[PDB]
């Protein structure tokens, strides 16, 4: 009674409507035969998610101790990554979460708008031709712009940071050139971090060397695997914001009318596409140090649990009959957890909700008939069992 996740994601719509039947908690498998738990249900993620018992740890995960995941496992990358906030519980997240809360302030992100307004300008200025893939011509490059600037690194780098970002995130990228990728992308981090410290600004990277708690501060490896975290965290997740609002709004003309007429504000399609259609359909992975109780079932001391951001984002008990729409009007009495919830939630939301917030009212105040070149129907899922990426948007930019 275990649903397989398609590693091709063939069909998301409806793999997120049996992972919502199959109850709180669903027994999946992950692509390369990996069984797990999922949590499919709002109200029991947000349970699961402020549970202390459920960790990062790997070491709690008892398939790996006892060593049936293949160390050559796609996923595991995902399962078992380097130290950073991401594998961390208790105090010691605690720790890391307040002093990064110090330097990614809400203040920081809001003072972005003007230089995300000119980054908008420019990649928008460039498009060109009567049909454009805007998701490679205007949502790809944008969330890079923002970060580097966001983060202090040298204006210099950006050509090259286009490149290493392609390789980073790219399904065909090899072996020892993603080792390769990594390395060049960790040294660039660490140059932009000798750089504030001997000449700090206003820059997040300035402010994480800054960042203290009587006396406590972020060691060199800590921020640069916070700056290495948020890139991998907060790329390809803002551009799919971007690109499934454009795909949803093209998709519900009546709601682009009342946006496009300023009834409805923007804040309003980027919220509702968070729900309805999250970037993020899975996150790996947590463990549980004792049984817990879910619903009717237990998950058991030892087993791993992903939580479905992607089907709980469509949960009636949370968001009433009309779950399953997208519906930018909606009303409800519970907000969407699509940044998480708990401890480990989403540092990132205000930044990526700024970006959409800029990029969609100036893409459609250039092109307000912008419209899908193709079918609904022809948009291609990206072969990325966690995440909700489209291959192209093809545009007609009218
Ligand atoms: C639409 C865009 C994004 C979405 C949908 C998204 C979603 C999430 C979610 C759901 C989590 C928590 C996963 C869990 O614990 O179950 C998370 C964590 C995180 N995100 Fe975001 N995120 C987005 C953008 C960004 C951006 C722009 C950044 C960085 C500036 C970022 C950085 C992070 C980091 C560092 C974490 C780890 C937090 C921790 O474990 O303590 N994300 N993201």
């Amino acid at each position: 009674t275990r649903i397989a996740l398609d590693p091709f994601v063939s069909d998301l719509e409806a793999e997120s409507a049996a992972l919502r039947a199959a109850g709180p908690l669903a027994a999946v498998e992950l692509p390369g035969g990996v069984p797990v738990w999922a949590v499919t249900h709002h109200a029991e993620a947000k349970k699961l998610l402020t549970d202390p018992r459920l960790v990062k740890d790997i070491n709690v995960w008892g398939a790996w101790q006892r060593g049936e995941i293949a160390p050559d496992w796609p996923l595991i990358g995902l399962a078992n990554p380097g130290r950073s906030m991401l594998t961390v519980d208790g105090a010691d997240h605690r720790r890391m979460r307040t002093l990064v809360a110090q330097a990614l302030t809400p203040r920081r992100v809001e003072q972005m708008r003007e230089r995300i307004t000119k980054l908008t300008e420019e990649l928008l200025d460039r498009l060109t031709g009567e049909v454009v893939d805007l998701k490679a011509d205007f949502a790809y490059p944008l969330p890079m712009y923002v970060v580097a600037d966001l983060m202090g690194i040298d204006e210099a780098r950006l050509p090259r940071l286009g490149e290493l970002f392609e390789k980073f995130f790219s399904t065909q990228t090899p072996p020892a050139e993603v080792i390769a990728t990594l390395t060049e992308l960790a040294g660039i981090m660490a140059e932009t971090v000798a750089a504030k410290r001997a000449a700090p600004g206003d820059d997040l990277t300035s402010a994480l060397i800054l960042a203290s708690e009587d006396g406590d501060h972020l060691t060199d490896a800590e921020i640069v695997s916070t700056l290495q975290l948020m890139v991998a965290a907060g790329h390809e997740t803002t551009i799919s914001l971007i690109v499934n609002a454009v795909v949803n709004l093209s998709t519900h003309p009546e709601q682009r009318a009342l946006v496009l007429s300023g009834e409805a504000d923007w804040s309003s399609v980027v919220e509702e596409t968070l729900r309805y259609s999250t970037p993020t359909s899975h996150v790996l992975i947590r463990f549980a140090t004792e049984d817990v109780p879910v619903g009717d079932k237990v998950l058991p001391a030892g087993d791993a649990l992903i939580v479905s951001y992607g089907a709980l984002g469509r949960d009636e008990a949370a968001h009433g009959p009309t779950a399953g729409e997208f519906d930018i009007t909606r009303s409800t009495e519970n907000r969407h957890i699509s940044f998480g919830h708990g401890p480990h939630v989403c540092p990132g939301a205000a930044l990526s909700r700024l970006e959409a917030g800029v990029a969609l009212p100036a893409l459609y105040a250039r092109f307000p008939k912008l419209d899908l070149a193709v079918p609904a129907a022809e948009l291609r899922n990206k072969p990325v069992v966690t995440q909700n990426d489209l291959f192209e948007l093809p545009v007609r930019l009218g």
